[PDB]
């Protein structure tokens, strides 16, 4: 089968030729239809060789959706043609925070050597992939698989942060979202399904603030060294409830920092080395929490793909071939996918 | 009537005579009782000129119980003799954090210039003390006046702190409280009370721990360079779930970023200029919160009298004259209070 | 001045000349811009004189909006002219619920006389009002009077209701509205702006049924022996996760507990002398909780304004001079407003 | 193998002689250390054959713990000799609930047939027993299993139901207990535990209110037509925040309403046929609300028995060999076993 393979550190992904793996037993065959790109990727193939932890070769992607193909042995709760989505950050499935469903926060996984579809394991970049366990499968019915795709991390991470804080996103409040690309877009979305907050959407480029607006967002402005006096300007005095920085930049959680409200919070998900909110007094307001939060539980991604069949999710996605694959790549590294990068086999 | 001021920045308090003040309309006139020291009046009383907003003359005391002496005009809910405690971080009682009783987090008292007790207005370190309004002062009944001056603060503070994570705080849980001194020793105590969590304190002195096992700590680790391995070994590589830093020092910050647990929290209480946590990917585990909480809520005060009156807080302290205030500060500036000072007039 | 008083057990109410009230210390005199009327009003008239606890003569009105007129002694925080909603449910204001803004729950109001306006204490149906304290007026700004008195009542009890249990209502979930009336055609507006909950409405008349369409409901059934059914084919067999019964009759309780999911709740608003749900086993799923909820809280008030500020609630009322407010209790007993009945003197 | 069956409607239970079980794939087979009895028993053995769906012969025990002995295919997670406890109420795995692990809200278990063990699959009270799936064991170490076995429902049952509300239980709280037996008493212990509430207990048998203060509540009261007045003594006129009825029965109910506080709780746990609370207005306070829970959650057992291993429970049992099963549920009918009684195989 064809996939794409990240295969020597600092290099490019390629297209290979690998053969189509067989379920064993517990495990199920996905014909995959469809293959989200995400930024994680791109930090993950520009760390240096002695903190990559993927394993050489790897095949990409953690946001997979596909239709079953093969049953491994004793594999029931779901037949041959079944229209599924990856539950991505696999945990042991024993522990307390597993038996909660919060695969995501497993304190077992590390030890006995459990690493999600995209790293470590291989992910939906393929034509068929290997899913671990049906607990691992959520159904997806008619959804149509290139928006469904996004779901399982643009949507999830979001959802999952979003959630962490929803009790605070009220009448009257305000929620600020940093970045709006894949993640971002979905978050505005999410926000103005599951809360009354309203919503300013933060980007340094001028179209994806036309897209936040599409989706959305209540205002949306320029990123950078304005954006702080900007967001106050349109909260008054008070600042935002909460920021979703989905961006990570030293430059936006300082910005988060300089508009967060008292008591409010900053969920810092996305990743850039080094950078980090610095949480001590005189530095960030009384009660503002700051956490960074790692991918999302079983129930929210059931969650979030209730919301998509509700139709209050408009997924923007550009369609890539496999062999497309690492064009794509670069294309995501320069900037120029609106919304989220979807490879269909 | 007699009181303990701050008079010029860089000095030590003094004993003062002043006029005994007069309720205005809404206002209530206490006869203090007992008045606790805190290590934020060192703090404050530390800060350079351009800082310090606490105005000149300061009389001291954020932490008061009295009787009413006088009621203002139009004061209705409390009758002259009624044992009462202070609550202390005012705010302006209208906004929709005041109308949930968290004044602590009140978005408007800056702008109205509405100051705290032993803050900006005068505080309970004198023979009488003014309360603004009637909703600051909470019944305490026949709970001996010494033992509960520190509820206001080193009770409230650490009330409000583990009440903000207190599902977290389940049976099979770990709370580390750093620092065992006024704030510490009530924590580990409302810990033990209001959670099935195992406590684990921290402290430099040798005698702190001891007095830590004293008032219900599990287990007692020495603070500094080997504590978090120390902390470790209790918990396993799981970690601690919460962390009650009531030092705030970067080095305590430090140990509490390496020993909480996947999606636990940190609580940074105590004050040391400058010091922060660093909240950011491959800094602190996924999903672990970290904040600088303020005080606490008129409910929360309610609730901790309650704790004592239920005979589940052994306060101890250290009972002090008003002319042995300035001498009280230096033995709480060298560390050789064990637990609360507090002067009784 | 004029105002609609209830004065003989079992007549109707009449319109009076009475005098304008004085604000004593503490109190405000409000002009009246819009009084609201509640099916509630219609229950208290029809209470035989046993259990009738109002009072004789008694203004009705307990939705009340106005603007300042004057000021007691000693109140600030409010100016002359400033536009404000009552806050209807008052209470002691110092007992642990009253200190979470939730006077609703207060334990004390009994005890010390404190009775609300519009059942006990002087109503909004009339050209001034006295409200007691500062703390029961929340401003409104420039909202429209009209579609603002109902948001004290229709949608503050509502909003309470389904804050109750927000958590619940997720993506995936359903509420059912029963009875599309004040209450509930402003519930509906609530649900879609809080939740992402799926919401079916129920009324017996046809026009109901389109006015909650009207304002955002995703399924309308005709109320009686067939909604269970009805309810379930648009559920599925798992039913309703949360229902939110504004009529309260015998008849719309057992229809609830038909429909109810496992783990669901039922919030029983709407009040009929006798209707109770039956919670045992056999009787209602496992987890479905009931309660009888009571009018809302300080800040949920504030939120309720905060939707409506936003654009977020599309109230429809019918407005009535005084004169009229006789001839508009006879129009809600009959069941002939469409929406909210709305007094502007 | 010997086991204790509820073998026809009507009848009491008989110890009988079926084969030793062999797991199929996915399955574990335990060989069980301790079975415990519980009231749910006898209602499940006094329904009519109408409502009665627990299928004949049925295994009882719904309350078990056991060492891993044989492994079905495929199992991993646990070794051979592992000390488990048996998550009970079981679910599908797959829909919303269970992904919380709480499989006792499962909405798909009715329609798949997926049904407990102890009440339509073979319950503990025999020498072995087969669990369905790796997820439904929780290990217990070295925890005496005799003390063990009633956590996984007399400990799990009431943990769930104060679960549900533990926010409302704060310093300053009242929590009331009625019906000191199995749930009751670890349920007082419980509340010691995780809140700060004022326990007061309400039995029938003086016995039980010693039983009651022995393992902490700080009152107890004799239940009857005189016990709303005392719990309200006991109050002042607030009423009780939460009330924890093990009974349910109508009185208890009543008794429950009579004096739940504003903005409280009622939880109905116990079951008696018919019995129910009357919500509506003029019948209970404003903003109290009532429930009936249904067992507990995956993560709520793993709760109970890191509680256990802390010392914070005292489990009350009296032993019984499988030969006794018989005259240790006419105990448990007579209301002679002080807390939960307790079969262990020998
Ligand atoms: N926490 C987690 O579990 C988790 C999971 C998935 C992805 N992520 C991270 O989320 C982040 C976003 O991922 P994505 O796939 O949506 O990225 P993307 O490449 O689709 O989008 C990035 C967007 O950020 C904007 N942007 C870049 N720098 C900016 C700045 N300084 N200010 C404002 N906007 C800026 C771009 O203009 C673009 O619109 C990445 O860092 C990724 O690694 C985190
Ligand atoms: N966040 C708030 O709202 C708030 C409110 C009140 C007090 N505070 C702050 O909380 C802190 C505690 O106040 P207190 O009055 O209890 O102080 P205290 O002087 O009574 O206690 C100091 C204790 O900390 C110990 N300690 C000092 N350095 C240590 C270290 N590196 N590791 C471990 N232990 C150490 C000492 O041995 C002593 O036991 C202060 O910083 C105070 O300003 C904060
Ligand atoms: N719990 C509280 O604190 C609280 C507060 C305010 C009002 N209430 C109560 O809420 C209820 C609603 O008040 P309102 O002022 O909105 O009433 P309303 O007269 O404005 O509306 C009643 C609506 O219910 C419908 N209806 C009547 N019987 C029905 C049935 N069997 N099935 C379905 N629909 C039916 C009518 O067609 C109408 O649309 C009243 O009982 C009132 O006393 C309770
Ligand atoms: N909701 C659930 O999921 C669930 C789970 C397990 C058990 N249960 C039920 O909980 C109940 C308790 O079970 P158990 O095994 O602990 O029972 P048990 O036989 O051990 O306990 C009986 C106790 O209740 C007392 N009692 C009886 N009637 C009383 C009354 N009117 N007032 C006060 N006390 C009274 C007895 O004196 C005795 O102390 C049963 O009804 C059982 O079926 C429910
Ligand atoms: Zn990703
Ligand atoms: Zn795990
Ligand atoms: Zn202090
Ligand atoms: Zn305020
Ligand atoms: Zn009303
Ligand atoms: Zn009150
Ligand atoms: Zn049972
Ligand atoms: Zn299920």
């Amino acid at each position: 089968m064809k996939a794409v393979q990240y295969t020597e550190i600092g290099s490019e992904p390629v297209v290979v030729d690998i053969p189509t793996p067989t379920p064993g037993p517990g495990e199920i065959l996905l014909k995959v239809t469809a293959a989200g790109l995400c930024h994680s990727d791109i930090f993950v193939m520009d760390m240096p060789a002695a903190q990559y932890a993927g394993g050489l070769p790897l095949t990409l992607g953690h946001e997979g959706v596909g239709t079953v193909a093969e049953l491994g042995e004793g594999v029931t709760g779901f037949g041959v043609g079944d229209a599924v989505a990856v539950y991505g950050p696999w945990g042991c499935g024993a522990c307390h925070a597993c038996a909660r469903g919060r695969e995501n926060y497993c304190t077992r996984a590390a030890d006995l050597g459990i690493t999600p579809p995209g790293y470590g394991s291989p992910g939906s970049m393929a034509e068929y992939m290997i899913v671990d366990s049906a607990r691992h499968l959520v159904p997806i019915g008619d959804l149509d698989p290139v928006a469904a795709a996004p779901l399982t991390d643009a949507g999830l991470t979001p959802y999952h942060a979003i959630s962490r804080v929803l009790p605070l996103l009220g009448p009257g409040s305000t929620a600020v979202v940093i970045g709006v690309g894949g993640l971002g877009h979905v978050g505005i979305q999410i926000l103005r399904a599951v809360s009354a907050a309203r919503v300013i959407a933060v980007d340094l480029d001028d179209d994806r603030l036309a897209l936040a607006r599409e989706v959305g967002a209540d205002a949306a402005v320029k990123s950078g060294a304005g954006a702080a006096d900007a967001i106050r300007e349109l909260t008054g005095g008070q600042g935002a409830t909460a920021v979703f920085d989905f961006v990570g930049a030293q430059s936006t959680i300082d910005t988060a920092q300089q508009v967060v409200a008292v008591d409010g919070h900053i969920s810092v998900v996305g990743i850039h080395a080094g950078a980090h909110a610095k949480v001590g007094f005189f530095m960030i307001p009384f009660g503002a929490s700051v956490v960074t939060p790692y991918w999302g539980t079983r129930s929210e991604l059931m969650e979030v793909v209730a919301l998509a069949r509700a139709g209050r999710l408009d997924i923007h996605t550009e369609t890539f071939t496999l062999d497309e694959g690492p064009a794509a790549y670069r294309r995501l590294r320069e900037g120029s996918i609106r919304g989220r990068g979807v490879v269909v086999p």
